[PDB]
């Protein structure tokens, strides 16, 4: 039983040019790249993203550091939700656990690099935010037999 | 002062081919290779290797999915058996830490790369069943002073 | 908003060169490289960098073993004091956490790799043993809006 998260490198990964590294990391355990696109974010779409957060004192300031861009990503594997979250690591990078992402990239939570869905409700949500079904890609990996129970 | 454990590279590591990238991890702890073989484990060894789960529902297809190459290993080092274990991760890999063999490379226990003694009990007789004594090799490491306090 | 620190790569680093290494962990995170300077420790230096400890029964080993040479460093950046010793993991290699720069080298405590300071009044006085003002660079990272919030 596999899942499917939306994993989202930040501007300040592609800035930084560690968009290699980070694929690297998931790809390393076996997941599955089942969607990737670069696009630059607007305040349309991030405004949807982060429909959550409507009417709060921080979301305007969020919105600009992310108007930049992204690379949007589609990853697929056994837990990979709440596995891909555990990777990241933390939200703010002080705290997060050496060999996350964002304790091994980062400094502080305004630039912490990617973003990962928080549940299977948001990943859901969030995949079908950003792509259409038809850039949603489906084919198996040769090494499952050697990945999968 | 130093230890010895047996290390395994299973079927899912060779196939992978990240063969390098385990022995690296070891190495770079200033461990000494002190044996290595590569063989394919066949269920008659597999059933000695593992006899404490005679029986058990799950043992027939533990033993297909090791029926396969294998890389027998054994490296030494201070604490090396207990060592070894926290470096691999717990035997889930969504359990095992950030940073650990399991975590780094995989999804799933069936399917969890590297087999390592769990004791100095199992590391004596792991040893003795996949390698013959004289295998053993006795060799001094050249940066033992800068390893060993 | 930024603070700096005193790390010391001992002769453990230097002799199992993996100086680079060590320098591309803290880049990674984008702390700046304030100061850097490859010298030889001798006693009388080391007795003033272990100055809490005179008279301890340990000190004259420890001065013994840090004699040789040493890379004489100052990282800046947030919390860069307590991220740097989280980073560097627990004394004891054998308990630091998978991920740090001592679990992944190292075996023993009196083989460490690395010194950092252990708090803001250390690091003052560390970095002004070690280093005098005019050896201390002041420059802007070109990643700063990339990496600061
Ligand atoms: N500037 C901020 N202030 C408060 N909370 C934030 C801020 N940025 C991100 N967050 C929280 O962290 C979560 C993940 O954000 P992101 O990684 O940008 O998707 C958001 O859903 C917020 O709950
Ligand atoms: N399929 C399984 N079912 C139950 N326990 C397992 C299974 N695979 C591994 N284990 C446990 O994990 C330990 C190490 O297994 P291995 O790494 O395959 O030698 C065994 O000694 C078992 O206790
Ligand atoms: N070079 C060393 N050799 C042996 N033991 C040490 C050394 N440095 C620190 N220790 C001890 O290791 C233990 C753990 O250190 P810490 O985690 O820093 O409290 C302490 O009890 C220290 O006294
Ligand atoms: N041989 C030792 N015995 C006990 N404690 C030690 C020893 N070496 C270092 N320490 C402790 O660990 C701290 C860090 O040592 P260092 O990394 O050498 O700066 C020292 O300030 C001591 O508190």
């Amino acid at each position: 039983h596999v899942e499917q998260t939306y994993l989202m490198i930040k501007p300040d990964g592609i800035q930084r040019q560690v968009v290699g590294e980070i694929i690297s990391r998931f790809e390393k355990r076996g997941y599955r790249i089942a969607a990737m696109k670069l696009t630059i974010a607007t305040p349309a779409i991030l405004e949807e993203h982060y429909a959550e957060h409507k009417g709060k004192p921080f979301l305007p300031g969020l919105i600009e550091k992310m108007t930049g861009p992204v690379l949007c990503m589609v990853f697929e594997g056994v837990d990979v939700i709440a596995q891909a979250r555990k990777m990241m690591g933390s939200t703010r990078p002080g705290e997060a656990a050496p060999g996350t992402i964002r304790a091994d990239f980062c400094q502080q939570a305004g630039r912490n690099l990617i973003h990962g869905s928080d549940s299977a409700e948001s990943a859901k949500r969030e995949i079908s935010l950003w792509f259409k079904p038809e850039e949603i890609q489906s084919y198996k990996l040769a090494l499952s037999d050697y990945i999968f129970e």
